[PDB]
Formats: structure tokens, sequence, C-alpha cells
């Protein structure tokens, strides 16, 4: 009959249907975690594992971003895998060091993906979740992680359609 | 170029579509965190705020089950909302004290529930996603945590229906 307060998050989720495609389909792009560069290739120029065994749970990728802006140098971003279910296509990660621009200044930056199949008979596709959190600090406002989030989730359900060589109509963003 | 190794975690995903309501009426009763007795209700006997204002991210609700079986007697549960935009139909707590059955004895159980409306042109109707973490412990297994959790939130998934007078052939669980 007690408890101990913690501490609030900040942060926010993200859904998309995606159709003319299968859940194995994007969980090939989707689920190679530690070759993201195979994924959100417009933003990562590289990644491979750098501890651990490749797409295991616990392992570390290392990924080089292309410059910002012209000028500026390449940033880097180091991320642990902390779940993994590859049978049921989700997993967890964590940024655990680097300096990639914007998802860097955030305190323990979290983030969720999930997919899931719609049922057959309603004619099929993907739900692809994906959702971040952030420890609230004062160098940013949730406004602000938010702003830097969502862009590059964003992109990467762009370049996803890319890789799969279907039309960027084939995502809708839910709600 | 260095990083800080941490540690895993345990925990799973589901999401279900239900169909035959709107993602405001499913709202009114799942996204009232502090009244999770009007919810839950083959579970949870009572519910309330007991910290910060209702269901405002930091408030606390102590909530009390019924006897898990026969004999055994009622436990309580003390959960702190530590993330909720209600606009955007989704939320996140933790359990931060309380002697409820198996949900207490893992460690650091955190939950999160967002919905979603699929689209109006293609029949409409609520995604609803649920998933939970805890970190391992050496006196438990992420199997007994599936174990614990997931009956749990299957039942949830029923009285939902109950409440929303809607038939409970309406929920259907999402292949993962």
């Amino acid at each position: 009959e007690q408890f101990q307060l913690r501490g609030v998050l900040w942060g926010k989720a993200y859904s998309w249907k995606i159709t003319g495609t299968t859940i194995d389909k994007v969980w090939s792009i989707v689920g190679d975690y530690v070759r993201v560069d195979n994924w959100v290739s417009s933003v990562v120029k590289s990644s491979h594992v750098v501890s651990g065994e490749a797409n295991q749970t616990g392992c570390v990728r290392r990924f080089v971003c292309y410059p910002a802006s012209e000028g500026e140098s390449e940033t880097v971003d180091y991320s642990e895998l902390i779940h993994m279910n590859a049978a049921a296509h989700q997993y967890m990660y964590m940024i655990v060091g680097g300096n990639i621009t914007g998802f860097s200044l955030m305190k323990n930056y979290v983030s969720n993906i999930s997919l899931s199949s719609l049922p057959e008979e309603d004619g099929g596709g993907v739900i692809f979740y994906w959702s971040f959190t952030a420890e609230p600090a004062s160098n940013l406002t949730e406004q602000k992680c938010i702003e830097i989030v969502f862009p590059l989730y964003t992109t990467a359900l762009k370049d996803l359609c890319t890789h799969l060589s279907i039309p960027e109509s084939s995502v809708t963003l839910l709600d």
C-alpha cells in the first residue's frame, strides 16, 4: 500500500497502413536492424554491427548519416537492439551514442517498431507501428523531439516504398 | 566514437481490429485511465486517482482487483501515467506499487496503449495496439510475463465490448 513516483516521458506513436505488400516483404527491409542503410538509404550511408551478433537482442549498430547540409560532416548513430522478436515482427531499440543530427540531442531515445497483417478478407496489407519516447531535458521540448523524429519516420516510410518498388500511394498515415 | 551498453528488455506488443464502433467511443472507456474499473470490470472492482490530477501525465491510480481465484484475497495495483496524448488516443503507464496478482511480480512493468482509425474509405474500424515491457529478473521468465499479461489483455478486450454494447465478434487479434 505504498508506491514510488517515476519521471514522465516525452514521445509519440504513429501508425501507417501499407497496401500492395506483405508482412514478410516489409520485414525483409525493416527487420534487418543492423543494415538500416538498406532501408532509410536517403539518410543513412552505411551501417554495421559493432557489438554482439547481427540483429540479435543486445547487439549494437553503428550507422553513418549523410551530411545534413553542404559543408557539414557525416554524423554517427550507435543504437542498441534492446528487444527483438522476429517471429512476431517487432523490435525495440535505443540510441546509446553518436552525434547523429537531432536524434543524439534526446535523452534516452527509445523506439518501437511493430508490424501486423490486416485480415485477408479486408484486402490484406500491413499495419506499421512506430513510436518513440525520450526523457524530458532542458535543451529540448517534446514538440522539438517530435519535429526531429516525425520527419525521419516519414522519410523512412518513403524509402521503404522505394526499396519495395511500390508507389508511395501504398502508404497511408492513420488518423 | 563511443557508446554505452545497457540491459535488454522482455515484452510483447499486440494489435486488434475492432469493428462496429468508433475511436472516440473506444477512448471514452480505454482513455479514462483512473477509472479502469469502468473498463476491465471482470477483474477490477474499484479504482481512483491517488496522486496528481486525474488522467494528467504524472498521476497515479490505485485500483482493487477481485480475488484471482477462489479463496485468495483482493489485490491492489498502483500505476503511474507517464505519457498521455488524449487527442492522439495514446498513453503510457507503469506499475509503481501494490501486490496485484502476477503483474506485481514483474520488475518495471511498462505498458503502452494506442488507438488508430482504419480509413473510412475502406470500412473504418479501430486498431487497438497494446504492448508491455518488463526488466528481466532472476525470479521470473519472459514466458511467465506473457502468461500473466496476455490473458489480462484478452479479458480487457472482451470487457470493452460489453461496455460498448457491441458483440465480442467485433474484436480480432491481428497476426504479427
